[PDB]
């Protein structure tokens, strides 16, 4: 037995395993379970932790997928089969993963911690593209992700009732968090400087973690790539998820609280699933059934409200956001979109896409966004609509949210930094018009492009070399900018003033001022004008 | 007669008229100047529509210009040539109804196209005797009839009780269109084409002629119209019977005035500066770029909204040519927005912009101030004075002129009219206005008029040329319905405006350049996005 992959954490001993990274051997140890199983009794309850075990546990392969949603919009395709579940569904999940370099690190390593996204109704740790393995090897990281519940199983509340308290989810992300500072220094890890980082629901979730105090002891620093906890689609409010779940109850037979809870707790895990998407109060996209709620628990107030008033002194955040947020999601609701064609649509279709788009915009807000978004040069051309749907979607759910955020953190006291990701990777799938769509900065993150059987090219793989040390940078010190390194140019960090952000792509470092400045002027200040008053 | 120029007598439908020789720089031009179209619109005659002036006997001198039409004279910058090249040169007189016309000595032996010049001055304002206006070097150097005609303005053109026949409103176009008929009756004695005339106008003057177009017994008077930094649509150019009423009967209130008979009827026994001290004191809201006596929506001279009109009426044999310059809100930001002044730098706090914002879209409400506010603060620099002074120019500018013509270009080219556009870009090397104005609003017009022609006046040789071209361009228009020449196609063309493409050009010391859209997006914000605000 090779004495590298023998660990013994609290809960007892585990048996790791050695894997192949391109340039030398990783320890992994995968499928560690950081809480008792949340079935039965416990299905919409906190997490509890695990009870310890006898011998060793073996942990050399991945765990459960959380019990979700599957999307089959294009079966066999593997742009979208690349965020499938790749192992079995069960309640079942509640699972962390570690890489380490082999052999296991002489000194305290910074650790990252990855919580993956899906609109919390979707994700797993297990997806090809979080493999930790490239950074561990290269960069020498310990790195961490966890399994969280989603959907109804993660996020169904009946806000104020024990059984059913709602962010549960979030809680068990917090666990894992908590099971890092108590167990990472026997892996090699350093407890006392964790970064967590995550791409959309998961980076909306690492900024939840940043508004929740009992979180904050468990972190150090946070990258929130494509997603906020701020914006129109991350949390709800107490009576919106109450009235989710009341109607998700109806729709599968069910039934006071209690009783309600307990009947949804004797329907098969599918029964919950087949009725998710029928709950939501319009026609949408980017919008999820079953997410966080303002409790006034784990959320104290909205986070707006806490993004507006917090204090972030001691506090360093890596941000950003890719060319082209929205054109992925246009495929999942927007009559006249599709990978399959060039999704060239009229003007009529550009209305009706504003109003699925922007669900919660009235009449005149909505006519508000058509009359921004329109080029008045050509108003009725299908290339300059198209791209201007995609523009609606990723800056109302994604880059003005960003902005804002980036913005109250930097007035806040916290040292920021923002980026772009302009690059799209030769090996993708989806059709050129989506450009650098949603999730597509991951894989380069994570290394992928490092391994010479995927075929990216050299190009690739020296930036995505360029990534893995900005983040591991940035980890070990705050600031992304390689301190033994001199020129460069600089990453400066984003202010309210200056506003200065960098371009990733395979050009060197490009500063650049103002992240869509009037356009989310027009999202940030104009449009809570507008409906707030009418 | 006997001994006189035998080229300066001429007979028109009233009597005989004598003109006078004038020197140009190429040459000398024949002058007729105070020839009287209307009767005195005097004494009971005040606030009513114009009657053609009688006949008169013997030989009318006209080798001078008349009196300026009553009028609020500015006096916030005195001794300052920038405002005083706009002030009354004549005497002020309610007897003041009076055209003047140059043509090319000797007169043209074959029938020349006419062009008539329409002042601007907010309709409370304005002679056709000012030095800038002087239509000499368009008769000498392109061979051009110009005519020109004093109009009434303030109450005295403008007032109106609507629905009463005393004070129907609208008498100071009644004017105009006086002055325009009596040029198809007589022109032709200077050697005038009636079957040729081209309307051009200036500001307010532009404004006429739009409501000259949209007005059916003024459509058989002219054949093509200019309108230079102004529109008949818009929040200045017009108001409702109802406003119109409320600043009549306010105006008679301030001067002592308590049936509308017995009101206008006292308001006629007042002195004509009583009405003009008062005039300013009706406006609704703290305000610029408004006028408190203009044209009346009374469904006769117009029978509907200019806006109503544009995006209905049938426009098709109609040529048009309309434009902007490049600074058109600098000029109106120092006679009314605080921190503005043409004696420093006016850089602005982001309170003062806020104000400006106000007091620059009066009948604006707080959320579509805040809309203007948002659109045009630069995110980058939000608190930048030079961006803010800027800005609020751009605001008003924008607002007042640059969309609403954006606008009516676009009715007009979509309801079958040639139309084309452009913005002047030039700034005189002349201008004693300051450099932060840019190009303001009104310093086209000495170049049309091919003031730099003259010597005595200190343009460069480069001006000189240039207004040479516009001057081109201009009689080009009128007499073809065409900006460009005939012959000379290795220049650079001018193509029509149309919605589809958005064509206008470039008038500066270089080469025409052809751009695309009219401040597209921020005019689509106050063409398209504004009007559904106010709607709820
Ligand atoms: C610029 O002037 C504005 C208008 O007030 C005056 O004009 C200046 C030139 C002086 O002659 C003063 O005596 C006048 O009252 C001011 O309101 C504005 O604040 C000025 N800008 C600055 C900062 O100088
Ligand atoms: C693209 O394809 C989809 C479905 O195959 C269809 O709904 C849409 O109308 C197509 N659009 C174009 C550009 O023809
Ligand atoms: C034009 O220039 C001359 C020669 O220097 C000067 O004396 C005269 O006053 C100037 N005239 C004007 C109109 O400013």
């Amino acid at each position: 037995e090779d004495p590298q992959l023998l660990v013994r954490v609290r809960g007892g001993q585990l048996r790791g395993i050695r894997l192949k990274a391109p340039g030398g051997p990783v320890s992994a140890f995968l499928g560690i379970p950081f809480a008792e199983p949340p079935v039965g009794s416990r299905r919409f309850m906190p997490p509890e932790p695990k009870r310890p075990w006898s011998g060793v546990l073996d942990a050399t392969t991945f765990q459960n997928v959380c019990y979700q949603y599957v999307d089959t919009l294009y079966p066999g395709f593997e742009g979208t089969e690349m965020w499938n579940p790749n192992r079995e569904l069960s309640e079942d999940c509640l699972y962390l993963n570690v890489w380490t370099p082999y052999p296991r690190p002489a000194s305290p390593t910074p650790v990252l911690i990855w919580i993956y996204g899906g609109g919390f109704y979707s994700g797993a740790a297990s997806l090809d593209v979080y493999d930790g393995r490239f950074l561990a090897q290269v960069e020498g990281a310990v790195l961490v992700s966890m399994n969280y519940r989603v959907g109804t199983f993660g996020f169904l509340a009946l806000p104020g009732s024990r059984e059913a308290p709602g962010n549960v989810g979030l809680l068990d992300q917090r666990l894992a968090l908590q099971w890092v500072q108590e167990n990472i220094a026997a892996f090699g890890g350093d407890p006392m400087s964790v970064t967590l980082f995550g791409e959309s629901a998961g980076a909306a979730s690492v900024g939840m973690h940043i508004l929740s105090l009992p979180s904050r002891s468990l972190f150090h620093r946070a990258v929130l790539q494509s997603g906020t906890p701020n914006g129109p689609w991350a949390t709800v409010s107490a009576g919106e998820a109450r009235r989710r779940a009341t109607l998700l109850a109806r729709l599968v037979g069910c039934p006071n609280d209690t009783e309600l809870i307990a009947c949804l707790r004797t329907r098969p895990a599918q029964d919950l699933v087949d009725h998710e998407w029928h709950v939501l109060p319009q026609e949408s996209i980017f919008r999820f059934s079953f997410v966080p709620v303002v409790d006034g628990d784990f959320l104290s107030d909205t986070p707006e409200a806490l993004i507006n008033t917090g204090d972030f002194q001691d506090l360093q955040v890596l941000v950003g956001v890719v060319k082209d947020e929205g054109s992925y999601f246009l495929v999942y609701g927007v009559p006249g979109f599709s990978k399959d064609n060039e999704s060239l649509i009229s003007r009529a279709q550009f209305l009706a896409g504003v109003r699925i788009g922007v669900p919660q915009a009235s009449d005149l807000a909505a006519e508000a966004v058509v009359l921004h978004y329109t080029d008045w040069l050509h108003p009725e051309d299908p290339t300059h609509l198209r791209d201007a749907m995609s523009a609606v979607v990723g800056d109302h759910n994604v880059v003005c949210p960003v902005a804002q955020l980036a913005g109250r953190l930097a007035a806040q006291g916290a040292r920021v930094y923002a980026y772009i990701f302009e690059h799209r990777a030769s090996t993708l799938t989806w059709p050129l018009w989506m450009g650098v769509p949603h999730g597509y900065e991951i894989e380069f993150i994570f290394g992928l492009p490092l391994d010479p059987s995927l075929n990216y090219t050299t190009e690739e793989r020296i930036f995505a070399q360029r990534l893995m040390k900005y983040w591991t940078n940035f980890a070990r010190t705050g600031d992304p900018n390689d301190p033994r390194d001199s020129k460069s140019p600089q990453w400066p960090p984003y202010t309210t003033a200056a506003q200065q952000y960098v371009s990733l792509n395979l050009k060197p470092l490009e500063v650049r001022r103002g992240l869509r400045a009037q356009t989310c002027a027009f999202w940030n200040r104009f449009l809570p004008k507008l409906l707030s008053a009418t």
